[PDB]
């Protein structure tokens, strides 16, 4: 779920505010998003957005009860590092694991300021 995707990029990146400097951000930060990525954090959030449109898509998980952002899975933060817990079923484990690809991008990339509410026609 949301709450706990949040939880995760607490755990990688004390300093931030998950909800605020990660939405609204270049071509793809945010809800939504399309054409040429800005930087490389536009295409940590482009390949997150791939991530969760094939989750929706994935046979284990029900119809529009386990979807992405309010499912909840089990997991834990260990010296600032994630892990998704074996007591997860099929669904759970691969929503768990599209939050923790991101959430380590996240983490590896530099944070443009400039490129916070681009027009569309810069897309
Ligand atoms: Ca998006
Ligand atoms: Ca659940």
């Amino acid at each position: 779920a949301l709450w706990q995707f949040n939880g995760m990029i607490k755990c990688k990146i004390p300093s931030s505010e998950p909800l605020l400097d990660f939405n609204n951000y270049g071509c793809y930060c945010g809800l939504g998003g399309s054409g040429t990525p800005v930087d490389d954090l536009d295409r940590c959030c482009q390949t997150h957005d791939n991530c969760y449109k094939q989750a929706m898509k994935l046979d284990s998980c029900k119809v529009l009860v386990d979807n992405p952002y309010t499912n909840n899975y089990s997991y834990s933060c260990s010296n600032n590092e994630i892990t998704c817990s074996s007591e997860n079923n099929a669904c759970e484990a691969f929503i768990c694991n599209c939050d923790r690809n991101a959430a380590i991008c996240f983490s590896k990339v530099p944070y443009n300021k400039e490129h916070k509410n681009l027009d569309m026609m810069n897309c």
